[PDB]
């Protein structure tokens, strides 16, 4: 397997296939294995990256989840002062096997290049959650605050969703 970003060393979490084949996936159980420590001797810092619309993340996100869905607002979050450490890792995830986890991993890439002399990184090891919060909440709710699961096509939330996509930079 090829080396993180920057080229400075392998990928330290086993990884899952997913529909992007550019980029790296993990499994639920992996998310719990960083959230409870299994890694905490190599990982100083972890970011995951919830790409949903707020009213989604407000239904029910996992835990320490920072909700980022604009590019804008993530590169404000992650790159305006960089998040330095041991390893640091990403973690975007959306509702499912969605877009917006991956577009936003390939945004963050292209803007961590741009503000970088190349190979190095900010942000050179970053995984997609397999299956995003819809998978992940019915293997671990007490991961998750509150414990619930509001899906983005949400009957009570269809003019929510209208007034998020009039903030986003393109469509
Ligand atoms: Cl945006």
């Amino acid at each position: 397997m090829e080396l993180i970003g920057d080229y400075s060393k392998a990928f330290l979490l086993q990884t899952v296939d997913g529909k992007h084949q550019d980029l790296k996936y993990i499994s639920p159980e992996t998310m719990v294995a960083l959230l409870t420590g299994k890694f905490s001797n190599i990982v100083d810092k972890f970011v995951i990256v919830d790409c949903r619309y707020p009213y989604e993340y407000e239904g029910g996100h996992i835990k320490t989840a920072v909700n980022l869905p604009l590019e804008r607002d993530a590169e404000s979050f992650l790159l305006k002062s960089p998040i330095a450490p041991k390893r640091v890792i990403l973690i975007f995830h959306c509702e499912f096997s969605s877009e917006r986890g991956p577009r936003m991993c390939r945004f963050i890439r292209e803007r961590d290049r741009a503000v970088n002399d190349y190979p190095s990184l900010y942000y050179p090891e970053m995984y997609i959650l397999k299956g995003g919060y819809k998978e992940f909440f019915p293997q671990h709710p007490n991961f998750c605050e509150p414990q619930d699961y509001r899906p983005m096509n949400h009957e009570a939330f269809k003019d929510e969703l209208k007034t998020f996509r009039l903030k986003t930079r393109s469509w």
